[PDB]
């Protein structure tokens, strides 16, 4: 289970429950009937029949409709091409992104002369070639290679398929991953680009004549060659990363495309983290690994928080969380300290909402503006809320004029300036002067500020 390592959905056929998405080029029949026959071994005799395909198939009320929808299994239905008709493509359309194992395709007359598999992971946007197929893969794909694969991505022409000799019931087969190599790395660019799926297509481009020339022929010749096909599966899964167990509606059998992402992780695929989990980075599950997102710690001063991959390797793959926005005036990574003007109170605990008290200094005697000590370390010489008064000030607050001192101006840089009283004129003992005033207290037949004269 999920809750106990990695974890991943059921794989299924994708044509399942998802026949309305099939779509084809060529259908003999569609509007007005058009006839067919079915030549046998080497011509030695042929039975011919008409088709109707203008209403839903039924056994008994129109059973000569073959229209694609009927590849879908779940007797003896099937899809037909036009008569003659070379350039015939079938289209496969998914709701979701889905992993694609493999395709089997089987025909009623005689496989493909020629074709080509195509998909595409962007929405019918780009397309790449998955692969092609011939009987002679240089007369109608010039170019392409033939031979053996240098890669696990390497796009050739197979052949394998593309004969005559099996009359009926012959078989196409397709696999993302050619058996002939080791997946090193599951999850890599290159392993992913080719099970990426959200659009199929199945290009056919030749028909095998048996010598016959279509070309511009009595409706008698070219009344026995075209595409048929009995059913085809679409072999494949909804992918979660290891991240989920099952996936829900974006029936029977039917492979959905929702996953119920597990693991703190949140995506149509789980390739995201949950909100605020992002003290670890987003990682696929493996074995009982479920390397399930990790919850951020803001000591409860926000929920806004993200991954920063510098900070994680920062502290040795231990923790890249940095919270946003903290709130009550705290601050840091972890909003763990209080911006300036505030101090963390003595005891309260780091997570109170009120953590943080503001400083009382008066601006005008305190040194840096009044920012006061922010936390308490005696070791470096720090005490919560200490103020750091100016050379000439004094008291808890800085809002004191030193004795001997007047004046408490911000404007200057010691705060009060001296009263320059002097020693000789001015009563001994206590404070010389006024500390407003800037006047001394002067002795006896002596007057004038400074008690000089
Ligand atoms: C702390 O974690 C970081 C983050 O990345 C890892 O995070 C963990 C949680 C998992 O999610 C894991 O899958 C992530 O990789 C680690 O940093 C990364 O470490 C990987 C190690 O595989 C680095 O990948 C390598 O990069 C070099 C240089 O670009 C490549 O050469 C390697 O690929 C080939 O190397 C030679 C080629 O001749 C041959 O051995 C093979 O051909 C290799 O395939 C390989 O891709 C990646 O660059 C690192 N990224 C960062 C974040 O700088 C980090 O190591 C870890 N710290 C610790 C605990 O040591
Ligand atoms: C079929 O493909 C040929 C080239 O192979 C092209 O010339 C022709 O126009 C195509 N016919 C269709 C599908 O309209």
């Amino acid at each position: 289970g999920c809750a106990e390592g990695s974890c991943y959905p059921a794989t299924g056929d994708l044509l399942i429950g998802r026949a309305q998405k099939l779509s084809v080029t060529s259908t003999c029949g569609l509007h007005k009937p058009e006839p067919y026959c079915i030549v046998s071994h080497l011509q030695e005799d042929k039975k011919c029949f008409i088709c109707d395909s203008r209403d839903p198939y039924h056994e008994t009320l129109n059973p000569d409709s073959h229209l694609i929808e009927n590849v879908v299994t779940t007797l003896k239905i099937w899809w037909q091409s036009e008569n003659g008709v070379e350039n015939v493509t079938i289209q496969l359309d998914l709701e979701a992104e889905f992993h694609f194992t493999h395709l089997i395709m089987t025909f009623k007359t005689f496989r493909p002369a020629a074709m080509l598999i195509e998909r595409s992971s962007d929405f019918g946007k780009a397309w790449g070639v998955y692969r092609y197929f011939a009987y002679d893969c240089e007369s109608s794909f010039p170019g392409i290679s033939t031979g053996p694969m240098k890669k696990v991505d390497d796009i050739i022409c197979d052949s394998r398929y593309s004969d005559i000799e099996p009359s009926t019931e012959g078989e196409v087969i397709f696999r993302a991953l050619d058996p002939a190599f080791k997946i090193e790395d599951p999850y890599s660019p290159r392993i992913q680009n080719l099970l990426k799926i959200t659009n199929l297509r199945i290009k056919f481009v030749k028909l095998h004549t048996l010598g016959d020339n279509l070309l511009d022929s009595r409706m008698e010749i070219r009344e026995k060659y075209y595409y048929a096909v009995y059913d085809m599966v679409v072999r494949g899964n909804c992918f979660c990363y290891g991240h989920a167990s099952e996936c829900a509606p974006v029936v029977e059998g039917m492979v959905h495309g929702h996953c119920m992402c597990r693991h703190n992780t949140k995506g149509l695929n789980c390739e995201l983290c949950m909100d605020f989990y992002h003290d670890l980075p987003w990682r696929p599950a493996e074995g009982r690994n479920s390397n399930a997102c990790k919850k951020c710690n803001c000591n409860e001063h926000s929920s806004s928080c993200h991954f920063d991959m510098a900070v994680f390797l920062a502290t040795g793959n231990v923790s890249g969380g940095v919270c946003d926005n903290c709130q009550h005036n705290t601050m840091g990574r972890n909003c763990e300290q209080c911006k300036p003007f505030y101090f963390q109170h003595p005891e309260r605990d780091i997570r109170d909402p009120n953590l943080c008290e503001p400083c009382t200094c008066d601006p005008a005697g305190s040194e840096n503006g009044g920012i006061c000590d922010g936390y308490t370390d005696f070791s470096v010489g720090l005490i919560a809320g200490q103020c750091r008064c100016k050379l000439h000030v004094e008291g808890e607050r800085c809002d004191v004029c030193k004795e001997g001192f007047y004046d408490l101006s911000a404007e200057d840089p010691y705060g009060c300036k001296s009263c320059a009283c002097n020693p000789l004129g001015t009563i001994p003992g206590g404070n010389p002067c006024d500390s407003e005033t800037g006047y001394c207290y002067c002795k006896r037949l002596v007057t004038g500020q400074r008690c000089d004269q």
